[PDB]
């Protein structure tokens, strides 16, 4: 068996061996899955992270900024899979925002040019895949997007929170042009993860009183999910991620699934 | 494997070969679960109807109402199953709405007595199951309810659109609680399933106007899910129920997942 | 002028002078209403209450758990205001929950018999209201009823929580049925109050660390809140349910509007 | 005495007697409000527009999109109010979107150069604006801009739609900051209004299929509206944005008022 027998799918988004994206493409390969990876910068360094996982995987280089990588990908990885192949799943785990919209600058001191940046990389990238993609795409399929719940304002996320909203609704339209190919398109909300922008902050990059402000963020979720939450634990998360890339959330899109412990539930 | 594989799961609810139950206790015995059944009131002609289920299983008695029945719930329970045994799973696919408080009786024409009953099976009674369940079931366990989207009112379904806004406030609750046993607990929202009643109801057994009502709602449901929604399949819930019953939304409780197609996410 | 001038506004729930009714009827009153009350059970107590209002006002007995009361009641306030005039306004600012469903008893604990009473109160209630009302209200008239979010679960509320869902679920489908005589129905979510029952209980009684959690609550409220939350001033709720009243939200109904400084909308 | 009495209040986004801006304006004066308009690029015409209003009030221009207009903006408005005074409201009731982020351009075929645009000119001027005008407000005073629902997925609106998730987003931030000078900061969502291009594209100047997807959207609303929905008057939307304005709406901010007739509250 495993939940994603001989599934094709494509993950995108891993740096780093703590990044979400890299237990994704584990636990889908621990499931059966056989996977198709893309990087963005510094792939030779990134060929050397995914070597670690228990399975080999193409490679692809991505710059979700740049028109021709887009243009080019859907044959680039048809040539990756063999052709009258296509794909099972797509992982969009994607996003950046300049530190002028995210952290200590204040909220009305980020400049449009970087939220734009973050807007395209975090927001508009999960349609630009999606339209990239879904040509090769099987019915059946299931496209998961990656999620911070932005229905509330929070102090340090700022714009990153407003590129979450929009990647919201942008979902929503996706699952729409995705339901003529018989394709579901989720987001998964996930609490927080300490992953090395998060772990930079915590450890005291950019100072103290941002890395307490970031603990009692994370303090709060754990006591407020019922279940509890662990900030050092992502692979609760990747297992949602691959239960939405499975058959079994086969009458759900356009939606949101909370991977969070249930914290967005309780008030405290 | 099966996705539920050697997992112990109660289910309630079976009262016709169309009920929701049914299926749910289907795809989880496919799925490898080993079952225990509560029927309410007609039980020769459940055991009748789940001898069509693929395997045997235990049929007990639960009237909701009834405060014995769930005293003695946990007690009867554990005598089927085998001492130092426990359940992994719970499914609450209960609910009840009086003619008055539902379809052609006007809203405001609705007698508390009526309203309360069906509050007291379709809402409270997730609490009362779980308060008997609990100290049976084992850590990583999951208990599933079902609901029908309450966020907006409807025309027919009046107080038990009502009732499902206190079940779905309920669950939240229900989640602390379970928490404590390391248990989840969550609804599926369904969109509508051609049960007999529904069946009945649109061949016109509450008039004419009532069950063009239903077809209009079934219609613009399809409509709007952006890959469909065939009211005469209730198989993708009963999957979406097995989903939450196993190991793969790990860090979801107090929540609900909409199994609706994504009829939810449209406006039209 | 005056927000309110010459509207005939019924106003109930005024049990104390710390009560948010009381404040409703004074705010309208200084806003050149016409006031009609209703109290509950301890009438001449009440009456001696509302002569501390700047204006006289009719006092009729309403237990709206009473059948009696609700069918005289439309009878008995035209009585009041005279044959051949009809309410513009009407407040519904009741609520009720046994100890058994709200503070230091356990969720799981509570008798359903407990929580009916308690959701007939103040959720039903506002139906009855409504219906019992409706024929005697002008177009372009308002009923408002009190509510506090309920969307997330908090810890001492319990099963007041899961009546305010109720009621929220109720005042849409009252929408439904005021909108035929053009009248809007609404509920305003207002932030914790320093009222009588409030004062009891941050008072030592139920314990020091009862107290302790809705102290937390409490406080939480006024940080989130980006105005800032006075817990002792019930009088910008007043304002706020005056404003509904009022013909300056005309094309709102079947809505929440959130009295609580904006807390709703921040995480912290 | 009027609900806006010697305030003084900023109004932007007239470029048409049909412009939502302009009934605004309109009924903040009668309501006794004293304005201040910007415009954008055919001031002489919006000049003319503004002429017909029941009172002169300065017309000054603003390209959100300048930053020189923007850091302009505040001295150039004290000119016109008379040094040593502030602003008590500002409305912003800005938006664009390129043809081909909204219509019958495929959701796919927009081009992020014509999506940053629009959302900068939709969501990010509702931050630099307030950044520009938040120094010249008295503390108790309120900032409105316009929504359109976002939640769910619409046929036409795409990118415009995604940009106001992103607005809604920005508009909680916002209140964090224009709490500081004792500010509200809301949105109204309005239903929708035949404004010229509006009636432009019900004529059928962008199709004949997406005339009939905007009357189908029209007729919808009106239905779920329990009090109807009138796309050709505007009035009511503009007397919510003055309610806002004005000092009833006191413990509300970082919120969305809906001026929708109460359709979102409806499913069918
Ligand atoms: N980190 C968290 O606490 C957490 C919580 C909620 C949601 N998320 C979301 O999950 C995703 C991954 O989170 P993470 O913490 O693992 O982040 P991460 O730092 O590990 O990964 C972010 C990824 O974005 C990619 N990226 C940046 N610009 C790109 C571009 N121009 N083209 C292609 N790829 C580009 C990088 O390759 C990197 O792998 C993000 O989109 C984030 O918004 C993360
Ligand atoms: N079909 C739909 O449109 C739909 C959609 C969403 C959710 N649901 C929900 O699914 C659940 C079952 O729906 P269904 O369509 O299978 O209906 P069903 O009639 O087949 O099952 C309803 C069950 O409630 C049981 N019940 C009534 N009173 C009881 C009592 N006092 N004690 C114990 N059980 C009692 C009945 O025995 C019956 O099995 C309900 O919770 C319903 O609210 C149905
Ligand atoms: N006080 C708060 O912190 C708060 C916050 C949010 C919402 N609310 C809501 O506002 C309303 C009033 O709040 P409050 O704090 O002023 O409470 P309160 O105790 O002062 O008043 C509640 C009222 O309900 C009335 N009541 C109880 N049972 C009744 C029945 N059988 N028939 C008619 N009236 C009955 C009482 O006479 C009393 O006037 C309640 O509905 C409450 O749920 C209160
Ligand atoms: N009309 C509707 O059905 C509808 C519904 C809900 C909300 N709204 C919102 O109301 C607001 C105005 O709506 P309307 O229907 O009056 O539109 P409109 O075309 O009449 O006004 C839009 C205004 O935005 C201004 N504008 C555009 N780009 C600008 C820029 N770069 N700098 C400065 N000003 C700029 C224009 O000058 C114009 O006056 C918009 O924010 C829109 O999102 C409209
Ligand atoms: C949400 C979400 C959670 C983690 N991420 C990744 C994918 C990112 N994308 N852009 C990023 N840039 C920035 C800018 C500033 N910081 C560090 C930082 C912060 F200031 C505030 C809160 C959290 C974090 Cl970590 N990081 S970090 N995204
Ligand atoms: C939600 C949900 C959807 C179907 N159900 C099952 C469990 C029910 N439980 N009580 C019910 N009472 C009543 C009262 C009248 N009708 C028939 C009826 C109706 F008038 C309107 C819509 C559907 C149905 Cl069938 N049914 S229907 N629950
Ligand atoms: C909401 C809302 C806010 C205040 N109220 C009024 C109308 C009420 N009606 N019945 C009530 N019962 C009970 C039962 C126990 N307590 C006191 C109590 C508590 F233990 C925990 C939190 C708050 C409060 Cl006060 N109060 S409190 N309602
Ligand atoms: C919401 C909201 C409602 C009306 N608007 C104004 C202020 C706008 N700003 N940019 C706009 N661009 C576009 C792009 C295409 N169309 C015409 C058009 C359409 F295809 C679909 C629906 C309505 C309209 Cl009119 N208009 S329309 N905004």
């Amino acid at each position: 068996t495993g939940l994603l027998d001989g599934k094709r799918i494509l993950v995108s988004g891993i740096i780093t061996d703590s990044s979400i994206a890299f237990h994704i493409a584990r636990v889908a390969q621990e499931q059966g899955a056989q996977l198709v990876l893309t990087g963005f910068d510094r792939l030779r360094l990134i060929q050397r992270i995914t070597d670690r996982l228990p399975a080999k995987a193409p490679l692809l280089e991505l710059d979700v900024q740049n028109e021709e990588h887009l243009a080019s990908l859907a044959g680039r990885v048809t040539e990756a899979i063999g052709a009258g192949n296509k794909l099972d799943g797509v992982v969009h785990s994607i996003g950046f925002m300049p530190q002028t919209g995210m952290g200590i600058n204040p909220f009305f001191d980020a400049p449009y040019a970087d939220v734009s940046k973050g807007i395209h990389i975090s927001a508009y990238s999960y349609a630009s895949m999606a339209k990239a993609l879904l040509p090769i795409m099987n019915p059946g399929g299931s496209i998961v997007g990656m999620d911070f719940d932005p229905s509330r304002a929070m102090p340090a996320y700022n714009w990153m929170t407003v590129a979450k909203s929009a990647l919201e609704s942008v979902n929503r339209f996706v699952a729409r042009e995705a339901g003529k190919y018989g394709v579901r398109s989720n987001l998964v909300a996930a609490g927080p993860i300490r992953t090395l922008a998060m772990s930079a902050i915590v450890g005291g990059a950019l100072g103290e009183e941002a890395g307490a402000q970031i603990q009692l963020l994370e303090e709060g979720w754990d006591q407020r999910a019922p279940i509890g939450w662990n900030m050092k634990d992502a692979t609760p998360v990747a297992k949602t991620v691959c239960a939405l890339l499975s058959d079994w959330l086969p009458a759900t899109t356009g939606d949101i699934i909370y991977a969070d412990g249930g914290a967005h539930t309780q008030l405290l």
